[PDB]
């Protein structure tokens, strides 16, 4: 369980910031709304890895929701091709993501899903697929990302340097783009060291989330309501 942990009690993370008044306050507050946490490896891939595992976990045993998601995943090669990725270069990554989606359908156990996401090879193939899909979705909608995010930014250079490569950190743009690309609704809780309110953001703003993540010290962990 070196990439995604077993579930722990929310208050077990007090020990990560001992004798820190603000962390202790915000974690105690968090424990009123959430019961458990799973930790991720802090290797630069933790957003993609956490979102992939937690979303697929939320689908287990839901036959209509799995059918609908599989239907969307089967179309994603078209998004990649439209943004100028070549099939023979994304094939190995697409096949690994489609395989874990079939596991959700056919096997349906937490234990099987956690084994794939802790297999360095399968898990890293899954993360690389999610990164390529994120890049494609942004490139295919460059005017939207410039209109609504940043009129001045260079989109192609951004995707080349800060989306596609393994171990590159995310910002709001990558979270919005992957959420939209796969129709995944998520909520991020923010825990920083300023004496401020514990606060969150929902992607997209009007949605009921499937996935809850905790962001602290550049790192995303998985929360359970
Ligand atoms: C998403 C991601 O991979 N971020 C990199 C990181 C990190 C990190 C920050 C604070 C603590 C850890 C520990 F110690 F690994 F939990 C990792």
């Amino acid at each position: 369980f070196n990439l995604i942990s077993e579930k722990c009690d929310i208050l077990s993370i007090l020990r990560d910031h001992p004798e820190n008044r603000i962390y202790r306050r915000k974690i105690e507050e968090l424990s009123k709304r959430f019961t458990a946490i799973r930790k991720t490896k802090g290797d630069r891939n933790c957003f993609y890895r956490a979102l992939g595992y937690s979303y697929l976990e939320s689908l287990l045993g839901k036959s209509r929701e799995i059918f609908k998601f599989k239907e969307r995943v089967l179309q994603t090669p078209n998004d990649l091709l439209a943004a100028g990725f070549e099939e023979h270069k994304f094939r190995n990554f697409f096949n690994a993501f489609y395989s874990v989606v079939e596991l959700v359908e056919k096997d349906g156990s937490v234990s099987s899903l956690l084994k794939v996401f802790n297999d360095q090879s399968a898990s890293d193939h899954i993360v690389q697929f999610l990164r390529l899909l994120t890049s494609a979705f942004i490139r295919n909608r460059a005017d939207f990302f410039r209109h609504f995010i940043d009129e001045e930014m260079d989109i192609k250079d951004f995707c080349t340097h800060e989306v596609e490569p393994m171990a590159t950190e995310c910002d709001h743009i990558q979270i919005t783009a992957l959420s939209q690309a796969l129709s995944i609704a998520l909520q991020v809780e923010y825990v920083d060291e300023m004496d401020t309110a514990l606060n969150h953001h929902v992607f997209p703003e009007a949605a009921t989330p499937s996935v809850y993540l905790l962001y602290k010290t550049s790192h995303y962990n998985i929360l359970y309501a």
